[PDB]
């Protein structure tokens, strides 16, 4: 029982208060880095995933420049078809097939400038910029916190008393302290589901691709299944 | 001599030379086919895998590459956030179009590719073999013919019944070959209809897995 008002501010901003606020900023600064590196991973990933041919693949990071795998097989077989002639079915055949893939080939190119521009550019983005300013932030507001902290301690050490009107601002900056790790627990709360919602992008990009391919394919068929009835 | 004569006019003659250009037809389209199916599935194998390095067996499919990173990350979040467990929930959906993809490349190779490797190495080869074969044949003995009737005027009765009839065995060889190629030619568009049936089950198989998924992100953002 001794500077008594002195002791219940170092009971706080070095009790178990400041240790919370301590954990919560590191704590978001962990789930910065995770998203992070997830980010750029995923979205490394995702650009072998719509082109696994490197060539291409570098000309897509471009950004189409390049060809798709599916024009050049409807090329192919449209070359081929000419050169066999309409005397049988095969060579119309490969010209209906040929004309499918490359319908093919134009949809798989609407999907990787989909991807590209709804998801690649977004995360890279959120990953160059966003993310990096908001972890420098979290460190430099975590270094401040431990500095006060350490400054507030050292001087109980030495003066054993600390005036009023200094408790208070060092009360008023550990909760102004407080009050960024709650402003920062909210921003991240919404980037949050921002990236949920870009994962949609993809999705979304990717099933209507395919539902795409479908409609060419299931047509295609049919012309197939009428020629080979009436060869 | 009238009789030699009748027979040359149709071994030496139009109909010989229509029954040359019989066999020269099929054999130009024997090469064309032959070309064509080794081009074709060249680009196939080149469309089902684009990645040079793993086209050996036709390594993992970029889908489950992809699938791993989004879980792996999925779970080092945790299930406090609503990104980690989305990414567990899309990752188990590019799992999942990752199985149907090693499907395709399955059925493609199967019942396309091999069966168009086959005819070219086994089919197409024979024919392309037996039909230069019999294209030496009927041209040699065109020629003895030619240089028999040369040599003696008039050929005896049954010499022109032998010219005949080995003119009508190539006649009919022709035929035999004409059918055989349309046997083929069905058979080959057939192939192309069971590429295309792979293709199709593949990406309808995508479209149910990306809706489930969609449903699933729909919603959790919906609960955000
Ligand atoms: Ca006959």
């Amino acid at each position: 029982q001794f500077h008594k008002a002195t002791q219940k501010v170092s009971e706080k901003v070095g009790g178990a208060e400041g240790t919370k606020l301590d954990d919560d900023f590191k704590e978001m600064e962990r789930k910065v880095d995770v998203t992070s590196r997830a980010v750029m991973e995923i979205m490394t990933k995702t650009i072998e995933y719509l082109q696994p041919n490197p060539a291409s693949r570098a000309k897509l990071s471009m950004i189409p420049g390049y060809p798709q795998a599916e024009a050049l097989l409807a090329e192919a077989m449209l070359k081929f078809g000419r050169e066999l002639g309409d005397d049988c079915n095969f060579g119309p055949a490969l010209g209906e097939v040929g004309e499918a893939m490359r319908e093919l080939s134009e949809v798989k190119d609407s999907l990787d400038i989909e991807v590209k521009q709804n998801f690649i550019d977004p995360l890279q983005n959120l990953h160059d910029k966003d993310l990096r300013e908001i972890q420098s932030a979290l460190q430099h507001h975590l270094k401040k916190l431990e500095g006060r902290r350490l400054d507030f301690d050292y001087k109980k050490k030495r003066q054993g008393k600390i005036p009023d009107e200094e408790l208070r601002q060092a009360l008023e900056k550990f909760d102004e302290s407080k009050e960024i790790a709650e402003s920062s627990m909210f921003n991240l709360l919404e980037m949050d589901i921002e990236q949920v919602s870009q994962l949609s992008a993809l999705v979304q990009a990717q099933l209507e691709y395919h539902k795409q391919a479908v409609q060419i394919l299931q047509q295609v068929t049919v012309r197939l299944e009428e020629r080979i009835r009436q060869a």
